[PDB]
């Protein structure tokens, strides 16, 4: 939120001139405040996963977990109870 955007907000969810504070224009802003933030956090995990290899990781232990069910279906329960998995 820029001021510009922060005022068209405030444009569209007036009811009368003057309202920089109807119950709407509040909750329209707190939106896009809400918003912005999110998409912060959003991004962060997407690009630390990423960067970090957190799917890499997750993955590969994917396969393994299902390549000793297989191979060995009882160490492969020992093992996911061990871990709390």
């Amino acid at each position: 939120l820029d001021s510009a955007k922060k005022a068209e907000i405030v444009a569209k969810f007036a009811k009368k001139p003057g309202d920089t504070g109807s119950t709407e224009v509040q909750v329209a802003l707190l939106t896009a405040r809400i918003a912005e933030l999110t998409e912060h956090l959003k991004i962060y995990k997407k690009d630390f996963s990423s960067r970090l290899g957190l799917l890499k990781l997750v993955g590969q232990r994917k396969r393994l977990l299902s390549y000793l069910k297989r191979k060995d279906y009882n160490s492969y329960s020992k093992l996911i109870t061990e871990l709390n998995l």
